[PDB]
This record gives structure tokens, C-alpha cells and sequence, in this order.
């Protein structure tokens, strides 16, 4: 209640609490102290953590049943950026521990409690026709970039080449970047097909 | 109220507040302190920021529900200038974080809260027929400068040449400036087409 508030006889006044302003680039990280219901009207459990954003309130006052863990800055990715989220939050709202999620493109989001970037904000691989990527699979994967479907086994190497932008998948590890060798006519190199040795 | 104002018994007078004169080359940056309605008659939210220009008031007095963040000088571009706006304000009034907007020509505007110039005021590329630009794409882009449409892939290089003024696009990165080689008859150079090596 705004204004002059008179304490009662049996109500020890401790301190004033001020709300936290939530800008579009910031969010509030709160851990519940006990079972209660917040302002939006959803029940909580002890130790459970969640985020409060501008879409809820412009300013949020830290409740006694809540704990301020810190302000979470937004993570923004340009069109030339991608990132890997460690332990992404699944449909059930619980972290999928061990797994990873790859986020690409122009996207802005908050790292939900538990989630973490594998290495930070990374830039996608944009390659010309004189450049190429040697990269090996780590699990049997399917990728229908074109109309047809190409399948790879858990150890299959293959080369990505051409004018295109490539973002590494979760099951794909990049081995080596390749550059074409400019050869004039009547010039050449000796290449050994190590699979057969020829 | 202009003139001599007598304070009441319960109204502690603190200080005088003077309005801010808004010239056409200046604007006022205000962050709301709480939910209220300003002089124009639009509601605000805590922490929300906006701009006040000459088209609103010649002079604006800083309200108690508002915070003076600073005077925003105008950004003016000549006909030979262009700039890139980091995090432009979209149709919804919120910053499009990560993206960029390219502004070209004779234009005057104010950097809205959140927006920022990538490198400042830049001059466009004006080229003669003895000059050229080598520049690579970064995303699949379409540009109908002529009647036909030319499409480029994410790694395609191509050369811009001729008497023309060029402003770099958001998806286009300039690689190198080229100059024609003046050759007399019975003179020449050895050029290697690195794509094929011939």
C-alpha cells in the first residue's frame, strides 16, 4: 500500500522492499523458498526455480516466498550465429540432462535455470566453392537437405563443399577444413585413396 | 502555475524544475519511473523508455514519473552517406535484437533507445568504370536492381563494376576493391581461373 504505513503493536517492521524493473534484455531468476502461489497464479514447490520476464510484469517485487538468484541477461544471436544449449528444457519443464540443443539464426532467448551454453555464441560455417569441410558422424543420422535422404553410420566421414552456410549438428563433429588446390593444365598431384590404397 | 506560489502547511517545497527546450536537432530521452500517463496521453510501464521530439512540444518539463537519461542529438546523413542501425525498432516498438538495418540517402533521424550505429556515418561506394568491388554473400539474397533478378548463394563471390554508387547490404560483405589494368595492344597478363585452374 503506497503512502505512510503505520506498524502495528505485534508487527515488527524490518526493512523496505523495492521492485525489480524488467527490461526486454533482462529477466529475474527466482527459487521458491516453500510451497506457495505466485502473482500469475501457479503453484510452486520448494527449491524449484523459474524465470520472470517482461511478458509477466514490467516490475516485479521479490516475494518472501521467493529468492533472488540473479538477473539473467538475454542471449541474442545474429543471422550469422549459432549456439549449443547444455541440458535443454524439455516439454515437461525439466532439464534433459546430458543432451544438447542447437539453436541457429536470428533468435533471442533467456538461458532457463539449468541450461548453459556449450562454448558461447558461435558463428556458422559459410563456405565458398574453393572451401570444404571434412566432418565425421557420431551417431546414425538422417538429414534431408535436398529431396533425397542421405544416411551416415556412426563412423562415416564425408565432405561438405560448395557455396553454402553450414551449422554443425549435435551428432556431427567437424574434423578438418579443406581448400581446393589450383592446378593448371599439365599440372597435378599424387592422391592416395587410403580406403583402398590406390 | 506561473507567478508567486505559496506552499501549504503539509507540502514541503524541495526545488524548482525548469523545462527542456527541444530544438529540431535534439530530442529528450525519458525512462518511466512507474506506470502513468504522459502529456500526449499514452500509458507507460516501469523501466520503459521513449523519445520526445519537437513534434510533441517545443519545451517539455521533466515529470516526476519520468527520468532524464540525456539529450539525443540528431543523426543526419548526406546524399553520399549511409549507416547501419544495430537492433532496429520494429513495427511493435520493441528492438529487433541481433538484426541490423541499413539506412541510405539524405535522411535525418534520432537513434531510438536501444538502437546504435554499427560504425558511425559511412560514405557509399561510388565507382568508375576503371574500379570494381569484389564482395561475397553471407545469406541467400535476391536483388532486382535491373528488370531481371540475380540470386546468390551463401558463399557466392561476384564482382561489382561500372559507373555506379554502391551501398553494402546487410547480407553482403565487401572483400576487395579492384582496379582495371591498362594494357596496350600486344601486351597482356597471365590470369589463372582458380575455380578451374586454367
Amino acid at each position: 500500500t503506497v503512502g505512510a504505513y503505520l506498524p502495528a503493536v505485534f508487527e515488527e517492521v524490518l526493512d523496505l522492499v523495492d521492485a525489480v524493473i524488467l527490461t526486454e534484455k533482462t529477466a529475474l531468476h527466482l527459487r521458491a523458498r516453500r510451497n506457495f502461489r505466485d502473482f500469475r497464479g501457479v503453484s510452486r514447490r520448494t527449491g524449484e526455480e523459474w524465470l520472470v520476464t517482461v511478458q509477466d510484469t514490467e516490475a516485479h517485487v521479490p516475494d518472501v516466498h521467493e529468492e533472488v538468484l540473479g538477473v539473467v541477461p538475454i542471449t541474442t544471436l545474429g543471422p550469422h550465429n549459432y549456439c549449443v544449449i547444455l541440458d535443454p528444457v524439455g516439454p515437461d519443464g525439466k532439464n534433459q540432462l546430458g543432451q544438447k540443443r542447437v539453436v541457429k539464426g536470428e533468435k533471442s532467448f533467456f538461458l532457463q535455470p539449468g541450461e548453459q551454453l556449450e562454448q558461447g555464441i558461435q558463428d556458422v560455417y559459410v563456405l565458398s566453392e574453393q572451401q570444404g569441410l571434412l566432418l565425421r558422424a557420431l551417431q546414425p543420422l538422417e538429414e534431408g537437405e535436398d529431396e533425397e535422404k542421405v544416411s551416415h553410420q556412426a563412423g562415416d566421414h564425408w565432405l561438405i563443399r560448395g557455396p553454402l552456410e553450414y551449422v554443425p549438428s549435435a551428432k556431427v563433429e567437424v574434423v578438418e577444413e579443406r581448400q581446393a588446390i589450383p592446378l593448371d593444365e599439365n599440372e597435378g598431384i599424387y592422391v592416395q585413396d587410403v580406403k583402398t590404397g590406390k
